[PDB]
């Protein structure tokens, strides 16, 4: 069956006043099948918002239109993001327990995104690991597919993650 509607929504800010449900869809249908497409416009004066979404049928579209970014649409970057937004590009990794490494995690989290950052936590007194960590990506989208996963398993571990500051 389809994935939830909402995994495959983009939010589209930034919009140039002049995009046009048409425009926008035009442009976002070059990475997918869209099942809706709206430019948020004023009740009264019809003006946008600057801003609007997409619906495309496949999460697997979605992530072919964020790995397509920078999105120019009718002359102007634009910013999609998943929808729901606490934008951050950080991670906690926690329930690794002693065991698990750096590699672990860079081999698990790297097909997520690009990886800035990997932070084994240790304990201030006695290095001993804690048994969480945090990961930081070049960009926003990562922790976005990161955090909406059901489940996340790294070295056997079955970890929690969640977005970090
Ligand atoms: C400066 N900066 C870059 C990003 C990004 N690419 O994802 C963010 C975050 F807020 F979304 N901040």
């Amino acid at each position: 069956p389809k994935e939830p509607e909402q995994l495959r929504k983009l939010f589209i800010g930034g919009l140039s006043f002049e995009t046009t449900d048409e425009s926008l869809r035009s442009h976002f249908e070059q990475w997918g099948t869209l099942t809706d497409c709206v430019v948020m416009r004023d009740p009264n004066t019809k003006r946008s918002r600057g801003f609007g979404f997409v619906t495309y049928a496949t999460v697997e579209e979605v992530d072919a239109a964020m790995n397509a970014r920078p999105h120019k649409v009718d002359g102007r970057v634009v910013e999609p993001k998943r929808a729901v937004h606490l934008t951050v590009k950080k991670i906690f990794v926690g329930g690794i327990k002693e065991d698990t490494e750096e590699h672990h995690l860079r081999d698990y989290f790297e097909q997520y995104g690009k990886i800035e950052v990997i932070e084994i936590m240790t304990d201030r007194g006695s290095g001993k690991k804690r048994g969480f960590a945090f990961v930081t990506f070049d960009d926003h989208d990562s922790v976005d597919k990161i955090v909406i996963q059901k489940y996340h398993t790294v070295n056997g571990h079955n970890c929690e993650v969640r977005k970090a500051l």
